[PDB]
RNA sequence: AAGCGCCAGAACU
RNA sequence: GGCACCAUUGCACUCCGGUGCCAGUUGACGAGGUGGGGUUUAUCGAGAUUUCGGCGGAUGACUCCCGGUUGUUCAUCACAACCGCAAGCUUUUACUUAAAUCAUUAAGGUGACUUAGUGGACAAAGGUGAAAGUGUGAUGA
């Protein structure tokens, strides 16, 4: 079911923290309002990010408009985040 | 304006 | 913090795989101190994760040398203890802005941290200027 965050995975996991948010950032501002983008590099989460959209509409533009896009050689997967992201509760 | 300077170990990022 | 490799396709919201290599960062808080040669593990305290470990300095210490003070004028020689523009020993007296830590709040840095301000403390050694005691003989004016 659609949500405000997308989760976003196949990143390049060569591309530090600072980068990849901004990167991230200037390709998917045309959808909507980001409030946050979240990415880590451990274990667990590396190649993977959060995109949190003001508006559950410009979430479901991203996912779908960006879908498979290369991106630093690598097509991207999109998916609706699972739970909301705890910032979009609040 | 000399318990002062440096930084190869160490620890920390 | 960064890079290569190995591994990882992983659904999070206080960071969080391993190895190697590079980069960065921390690494002494003040007080005190220099005649020359030598030797050597170079004085005082405050603090308390490294003020550890390594390197290099260094005014210390001991000893030798040289030049001087005191041992009641004043030369000369030894003797006893000192001094390096000070100067026997006991033995009281004030002076010699401690600074950091600690607390606190700004700036810078991705960060480890850095710089600076603010607040309040608290030393020891050595030294300096007073004060009371108790330290030579030989020869010559
Ligand atoms: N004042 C100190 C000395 O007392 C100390 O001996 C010397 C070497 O110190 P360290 O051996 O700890 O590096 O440094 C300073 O000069
Ligand atoms: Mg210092
Ligand atoms: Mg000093
Ligand atoms: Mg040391
Ligand atoms: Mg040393």
């Amino acid at each position: 079911r659609p949500n405000h965050t997308i989760y976003i995975n196949n990143l390049n996991e060569k591309i530090k923290k600072d980068e990849l948010k901004k990167s991230l950032h200037a390709i998917f501002s045309r959808f909507g309002q980001i409030l946050d983008i979240l990415v880590s590099r451990s274990l667990k989460m590396r190649g993977q990010a959060f995109v949190i959209f003001k508006e559950v509409s410009s979430a479901t533009n991203a996912l779908r408009s960006m879908q498979g896009f290369p991106f630093y050689d690598k097509p991207m997967r999109i998916q609706y985040a699972k739970t909301d992201s705890d910032i979009i509760a609040k």
